[PDB]
């Protein structure tokens, strides 16, 4: 019901408990206090309006998904489509104040690499880890993810900008629903006026930027078992956020990291963060990466014959500096002005 907060947990591990059990960075700052893990979200009139870009160094994502400080998105993926690199990549290359990390439910040995992943990352300094294994209860589960949010409003109400990941809500789903039946609350029908699997709407509410104060862009995973199969939960979620990343597992298996497919890809609140030439690439980008399918198709019908077509000619010697844009080593991170230089290019 109540949780530590404060600059004192940078470089914390954090139980479901709420209380540090280990340590990837020691920091100068000592500062604890106490906040209720259940905090009432900002009333429409205390939130800003998503304005500015959130960065995060990821060439695909920064021209034709961008992200926006207050933003919430989800990324949908399958085991293992990279999505735990994906969020490595999103730690590393993106310019936040401070991270918040919250493991939901994950195995055990995948908490001990987030964890040695955090021990070697330039950000370890600013980051804040929240972690609930397979074997903690049900109910652990759920707080460690609320847990997580309250450090994270913490330094949101300081100033600080702030970006939180919570993966995932998937198994947060799964334990929140054993939550529920403990309570006797079915999946298909429920209680009122408090539902246990509420939870989820209400958890997801709670980042944004604040008029008086910093923003929580929120990165919610969401698993897609099996093979972009649409689970129930993750069309509902679908319906909460302001766009969702999709890992695809195709675009995985021919070697393209990451294995975002922006076609089947959004962010609501793009053409408010991005000005009129940004919005301008991106739309001419989007429509060589929709041609340059239908000429994949083409191919692999056997159609496709050099010389016969020159639109076609030209779309396919595309190919090569479209999927070079596309692709990125996770150690490196793009500044927008090269990734808006590289996407002109390769437009051109």
């Amino acid at each position: 019901l109540h949780t530590q907060v404060g600059r004192g947990l940078l470089g914390a591990v954090v139980n479901p408990l709420g209380e540090v059990t280990d340590k990837f960075a020691v920091t100068d700052n000592s500062e604890i206090l106490y906040r209720p893990v259940d905090n009432a979200p900002p009333l429409y009139s205390e939130r800003a309006a998503i304005e500015k870009p959130f960065l995060t160094g990821i060439k695909v994502i920064d021209s034709l998904l961008t992200c926006g400080e207050g933003q919430r998105m989800g990324i949908f993926a399958s085991a293992g489509c990279g999505k735990t690199f994906l969020m490595n990549m999103l730690i590393e290359h993106s310019g936040a104040d401070i991270y918040v990390i919250g493991l939901i439910g994950e195995r055990g040995a995948e908490v001990t690499e987030t964890v040695d992943y955090l021990k070697n990352s330039e950000k370890k300094s600013r980051c804040v880890l929240v972690y609930a294994t397979s074997d903690y209860s049900s109910v652990d589960r759920c707080n460690a993810a609320y847990i997580a949010t309250a450090i994270a409003e913490f330094f949101r109400t300081e100033g600080h900008k702030v970006a939180l990941f919570i993966d995932s809500l998937t198994r947060y789903a799964r334990a929140l629903r054993d939550v529920a039946l403990a309570a006797g609350e079915s999946p298909a029908r429920r209680g009122y006026p408090v539902s246990v699997f509420d939870s989820l709407p209400r958890l997801l509410e709670r980042p944004g930027k604040l008029k008086a104060g910093g923003s929580i862009t929120a990165f919610y995973t969401v698993l897609l078992e099996d093979d972009d199969f649409a689970d129930p939960l993750a069309e509902e979620v679908r319906s909460i956020l302001d766009g969702h990343i999709y890992l695809s597992r195709n675009l995985a298996q021919k070697g393209q990291f990451p294995a975002i497919d922006s076609l089947k890809s959004i962010s609501r609140v793009f053409t408010q963060v991005v000005d009129e030439k940004h919005r301008i690439m991106a739309a001419a980008f989007r429509e060589l990466l929709s041609e340059i399918e239908e000429l994949r198709t083409i191919i692999d019908f056997g159609e496709y014959k050099p010389g016969e077509n020159a639109s076609q000619d030209k779309i396919y010697n595309k190919i090569s500096v479209v999927e070079s844009f596309l692709k990125q080593d996770y150690r490196l991170g793009f500044t927008y002005e090269q990734t808006m230089e590289l996407i002109g290019e390769t437009i051109r």
